[PDB]
């Protein structure tokens, strides 16, 4: 027949690699597009990859999630951990929570952080 990848514009959209076949052709698509000539952009968001009541981006090629406070990561899959910088006083412990962190004082201790010595009273 005709090599259609040889008449001038690329039949092949969003850049996509023309290769001709007898009788027609095919289109080699860059990341994030299909169709047989890559006509469509793909929806990356699809699959729900957003975990944990994210909001899902549908961007060239990929997928960008909006975390709810307190998440991190590509799929926000990451609880952040708020007791990483050790923030209660006196012994107290730390228990991670949702963008915050509870101290569990100890007897004569009081205040979020445990600051508060009641010992002396
Ligand atoms: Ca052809
Ligand atoms: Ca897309
Ligand atoms: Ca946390």
């Amino acid at each position: 027949d005709v090599d259609e990848c040889s008449l001038g514009a690329n039949p092949c959209e969003h850049a996509g690699k023309c290769i001709n076949t007898l009788g027609s052709f095919e289109c080699q698509c860059l990341q994030g597009y299909t169709g047989p000539r890559c006509e469509i952009d793909v929806n990356e968001c699809v699959s729900n990859p957003c975990q944990n009541d994210a909001s899902c981006l549908d961007q060239i090629g990929e997928f960008q999630c909006i975390c709810m406070p307190g998440y991190e990561g590509v799929h926000c899959e990451v609880n952040t951990d708020e007791c990483a910088s050790s923030p209660c006083l006196h012994n107290g412990r730390c228990l991670d929570k949702i963008n915050e962190f509870q101290c569990e004082c100890p007897t004569g201790f009081t205040g979020h952080l445990c600051q508060v010595d009641l010992h002396h009273i």
